[PDB]
């Protein structure tokens, strides 16, 4: 078959994230994925639930743990456009995901390698591994979500 | 002051009700920790960590209390809202009190092993963050029995 890796994976979750662009969402999607096989898929969905929690991540995560039929998400990768905001990043934590690839970083909110280092915190009892895979149009997709949000505001 | 009004209940009593949907989670089989949501002195939503229930390790107490809170007010912004919860909230959940924009988050028991607000990490106090979320340990030594018969009810089996 084809090349299924990093690029290709982060590229469905790209879907997600254009999708939640189109929908007027903050552009993060999320895909879970168990032995080269897609679990789920998700994007973020803020406005359209009305819920400051339904990130992509949490989104995914539910619906992977729904699809499996376990609250344990061992052996599961998570691919995020999106370095993971601290809530999300501890989600990851309880899930027991395995690792996290991520192609853009979060100044402000990221929970891996920006404002706390959440996921390598010793007294944890899991340890997610993580990488960081940058993509350019990833980070392109959130400059432009910004530039709308100052054109949307007088 | 054409109508009636009166203080809003203690600090005591709203960790109280949070206390009883604690005791529902224990009988239920999962982690004894109950949380509501008040808001100028109302209760707004009630909730108790449903993570085995639901089979979703992101079920906590204060998650499910915000998202019904959200959805009851109809925002995705609880500005003005308190938080009453058994449990110091994990670093999840306290993030979750900032992303929601609560007010103040009342607590009383420390964790501290996941605790996010005094024990871990002190995510509310980051300067980082835009919106400021206040917070207070009221300590109710029942809160931490609870917890602590619940973590007993494991190893004796
Ligand atoms: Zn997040
Ligand atoms: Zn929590």
């Amino acid at each position: 078959g084809s090349h299924m890796g990093k690029e290709y994976f982060l590229k469905v979750a790209l879907r997600e994230a254009k999708r939640a662009f189109e929908k007027g969402e903050v552009p993060v999607g999320a895909i879970i994925v168990k032995e080269g096989e897609i679990i789920s898929k998700a994007h973020n969905s803020v406005e359209e639930l009305k819920d400051p929690t339904a990130h992509a991540e949490m989104l995914a995560i539910k619906e992977a743990c729904r699809r499996l039929n376990t609250k344990y998400l061992e052996g599961c990768e998570l691919y995020v456009t999106l370095e993971p905001c601290i809530m999300c990043s501890y989600a990851l934590v309880l899930s027991r995901i395995e690792k996290v690839i991520f192609s853009a970083l979060d100044k402000k909110h990221g929970g891996v390698v920006s404002v706390f280092n959440i996921l390598d915190e010793p007294t944890l009892n899991h340890r997610v591994k993580w990488e960081y895979y940058p993509l350019e149009e990833a980070s392109e997709l959130l400059s432009e979500f910004f530039k709308k949000l100052r054109n949307n505001i007088i």
